[PDB]
């Protein structure tokens, strides 16, 4: 039911086996492993809840401000086992405004960015590296995500966007033996926490971990990540498989292999088949399967997955007659734009919708993106407006076998045709 009910759980069965991996190359280039076993991760999650129990009372606020790292992800954990609403955030090096809207009880920081946090705060300012963390009811929300509004998450809502998340990933719904979360996505955002903290905790396999700057650094490195004795599953946005493919040289690959991956979904957001196919191309040499990219749609809204693309082989592409398209409807070419094939999930639903009379469009027909699923957010953090306008969709005169509401207004462009989904932007 609960993320730390599910750590609990994971400290109880396999307790000494790892967990997460954090790959440091602040200090050494080739970077240094810093591991936690699932007991070990537990232990400090405690300890950083025993000193948040201190802090205000259930249901308060606790903001996490600390650089990518272990500290981060037990920061995150140890809020949520307190009964705290933690609401993960980067390091302020004027979005001075997230701490205002929360108004949280305390800011879990570390001692490298402590200065930089209080350059920008009275909230109880607790550097988690200081405290012993190795030494030996609850509120339905467990996080605000913040896009600014602050998209409430539930315990709920991680769960279920979880379950349909992992038919995302292996449609046949766990991960085989001997697989890892592989991931440079900063956790202060959807993806990099759902997928990089989350995931791993609920479905109990273990993650190996680094920053964006790091990849930034060294795009190589995400690669040498997936050439190793695991299984890897990762996830980027768009822009990051073009620029690994560029600064990733032959020489960097020297003894690697990539055909132990087993899937990289590429991001939620300007997805293109061209930068994908790319991609493949210049891995191919390295025993890189096409097949392991998988096109995925999504928004914090709803958590983090809708969608994707089929599973076992790499995404079809279809071409529509842009002049058409761009007047609303999608008909086969003779100008031509070339789109991704989403499968229509089952959960969550999804509908294109007219977004001036709120009516479902026929296939074929150009519209709004409307999802409805128990992994769709209740709303943002004291915004009833944009609550409403954005979560509080009706269809009208819905057809059979469509729910009247809510829905989730995406703001997104799409169309369906032959049961399969297409996004415009």
């Amino acid at each position: 039911r609960s993320l730390p009910a599910a750590l609990r759980a994971c400290a109880r069965l396999q307790p000494h086996d790892p967990a997460f991996t954090f790959m440091d190359y602040e200090q050494d280039w080739d970077g240094v492993a810093i591991t936690l076993t699932w007991s070990q991760l537990y232990r400090r999650t405690l300890n950083v809840a025993q000193e948040l129990s201190r802090c205000g009372s259930t249901g308060d606020r606790v903001v996490i401000s600390a650089p990518q790292g272990l500290e981060y992800v037990v920061a995150f954990l140890g809020a949520l086992q307190a009964g705290r609403i933690a609401v993960p955030l980067s390091v302020p090096q004027r979005s001075d405004s997230v701490l205002s809207d929360s108004s949280p009880v305390a800011i879990l920081t570390t001692s490298s960015a402590v200065d930089d946090v209080v350059q920008h705060v009275p909230p109880s300012i607790i550097e988690v590296d200081l405290l012993d963390l190795d030494a030996p009811e609850y509120p339905s929300t467990a996080y605000l995500q913040y896009t600014p509004a602050g998209v409430v998450m539930s315990h709920q809502n991680v769960r279920v966007n979880f379950e349909q998340l992992m038919s995302g990933y292996f449609a046949d719904g766990i991960p085989p033996p001997n697989s890892a979360l592989v991931s440079w996505l900063p956790f202060y955002h959807d993806m990099g926490l759902v997928i990089g903290i989350c995931a791993p905790i609920l479905g109990g396999y273990p993650a190996v971990l680094t920053s964006p700057v790091s990849f930034l650094q060294r795009p190589a490195r995400w690669m040498h990540l997936m050439a190793s004795d695991f299984h890897a599953f990762s996830a980027a946005p768009n822009f990051a498989f073009e620029l690994a493919a560029r600064r990733t040289t032959d020489d960097d690959m020297a003894g690697r292999d990539l055909g132990n991956i087993l899937t990289i979904l590429s991001g939620s957001e300007r997805v293109q088949a061209a930068t994908i196919k790319r991609f493949a191309d210049r891995f191919a040499r390295f025993n890189l399967q096409e097949r392991v990219i998988r096109p995925s749609y999504g928004l914090a809204e709803a958590t983090v997955y809708v969608a994707t693309s089929k599973p076992g082989q790499p995404p079809e592409t279809v071409d529509f007659d842009t002049e058409s398209l761009s007047a609303g409807h999608a008909k086969p070419c003779a100008g031509a734009t070339s789109l991704i094939s989403y499968m229509l999930p089952r959960s969550p639903i999804v509908r294109i919708v007219d977004s001036d009379t709120c009516i479902e469009c026929p296939d074929g027909t150009v519209g709004e993106i409307w999802v409805h699923g128990d992994n769709v957010a209740n709303g943002y953090w004291q915004k009833p407006d944009e609550s409403e306008r954005t979560f509080g969709g009706k269809i009208v005169t819905p057809s059979p076998g469509t729910p009247e509401g809510p829905w989730l207004r995406t703001g997104d462009s799409g169309f369906v045709t032959d049961g399969k989904m297409f996004i415009i932007g």
